């Protein structure tokens, strides 16, 4: 048994290919994603859906992001940048990054790496769990722009973990794999791969010849995505609020939550049907929040943020001296992309252009990975 593990920023994903089929493991409390996150906590170590639901009882040992720091060193941009915002402690050892947490009374030091390997770990076992047997090979997937440190840190936060990696995958070539976009014949094909997530964007064009795969081009935007398109609604019914009642709600930090995952949720029901209502009792001061949202005023609080999606495409598209008409296939990842005005720009920017959507793009990156594991198995 060889497993495909997508290790993500925010969640990761374990696939198995078994009967002809893929089979994307469920963790022990259901979920076919596990978030990764890994909290310390007095008494015990806590991994995925665990360590997220503690987070705010424990947020200054409760890690996450590692994927941000993996691989990079202290000084990097990004290591540097991301760090105001993290409720725990980024630490330079020699220029080197950890994370140092409290855990069990004594404050103990971590690698990215290790923190990865945790998370790698749990993804094992879910699999192990699932499978009634024992898990060893794996590919795991990063991402295109990762450079040779990055991968060397993961595939060794992997072997860590007990895995044997049988490669390192590149996520948007795990995404063409899982469309199958590699079993075309004849002539080379150019795949622009659109990967919208909750946190983060990314876009990648490969091409494609007989199989063999080459990485084109990486663009995207490293704090884009579902998150801010919650906040626009956050903004529009706090306004709406103020409106009709006169109360400024924004300093509860309860209320706003309460709003928040309503409106995250609103989100989602709007990518199915035309409208979604939202009710939360007792709101703010005794007041109750009724209201409703259609899919086109949404789509209205978000239409510079749909759009601005598409500099990534064309800055890619520059970079890989490549015309938008010869982009041969289209492949939607990451949960976001699930949003039809999204779908739409995109295909109408691609002059009508079919897109690759099939197949859940929470976990065709997953998908993808583990048909490959089974090859190399
Ligand atoms: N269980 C579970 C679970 C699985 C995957 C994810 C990851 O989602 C990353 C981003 O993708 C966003 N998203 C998702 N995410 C997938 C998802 C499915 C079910 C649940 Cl309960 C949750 Cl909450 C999230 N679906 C969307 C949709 N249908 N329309 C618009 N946006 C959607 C989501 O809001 C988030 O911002 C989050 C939760």
């Amino acid at each position: 048994p060889a497993v495909g593990i997508d290790l993500g920023t925010t969640y990761s994903c374990v696939g198995v290919f078994q009967h002809g089929k893929v089979e994307i493991i469920a963790n022990d409390q259901g979920n076919r994603t596990t978030p990764s996150y890994v909290a310390f906590t007095d008494t015990e170590r806590l991994i995925g859906d665990a360590a997220k639901n503690q987070v705010a009882m424990n947020p200054t040992n409760t890690v996450f992001d590692a994927k941000r720091l993996i691989g990079r060193r202290f000084d990097d941009a990004v290591v540097q940048s991301d760090m105001k915002h993290w409720p725990f402690m980024v630490v330079n050892d020699a220029g080197r990054p950890k994370v140092q947490v409290e855990y069990k009374g004594e404050t103990k030091s971590f690698y990215p790496e290790e923190v990865s390997s945790m998370v790698l770990t749990k993804m094992k076992e879910i699999a192990e769990a699932y499978l009634g047997k024992t898990v060893t090979n794996a590919v795991v997937t990063v991402p295109a722009y990762f450079n040779d440190s990055q991968r060397q840190a993961t595939k060794d936060a992997g072997t860590i973990a007990g895995l044997n990696v049988l490669r390192i995958i590149n996520e948007p070539t795990a995404a063409a794999i899982a469309y199958g976009l590699d079993k075309k014949v004849g002539a080379e094909r150019n795949v622009l791969i659109f990967d919208l997530g909750g946190g983060t964007f990314d876009v990648s064009i490969l091409t494609i010849e007989d199989g063999i795969f080459e990485v084109k081009s990486t663009a995207g935007d490293t704090h884009l995505g579902g998150e801010d398109f919650d906040n626009r609604m956050v903004n529009h019914f706090i306004a709406e609020f103020k409106r009709k009642h006169k109360k400024d709600i924004s300093e509860n930090k309860r209320a706003v939550r309460r709003l928040r995952t309503a409106c995250e949720r609103a989100k989602r029901t709007l990518s199915s049907s035309t409208q979604a209502s939202i009710e939360i009792d007792s709101l703010y001061e005794g007041i109750d929040f009724y209201t409703s949202i259609t899919r086109a005023r949404f789509e209205e609080l978000n239409a510079d943020l749909f759009r601005g999606t598409l500099d990534p495409v064309e800055k890619a598209l520059r970079d890989a001296k490549l015309d938008k008409s010869q982009i041969h296939d289209i492949v939607l990842v990451g949960g976001s992309t699930r949003i039809p005005k999204i779908q739409k720009l995109l295909q109408d920017f691609f002059n009508g252009k079919e897109l690759n959507k099939s197949i859940n793009p929470d976990e065709a990156v997953a998908y993808g990975a583990a048909v490959q594991a089974a090859i190399l198995s």
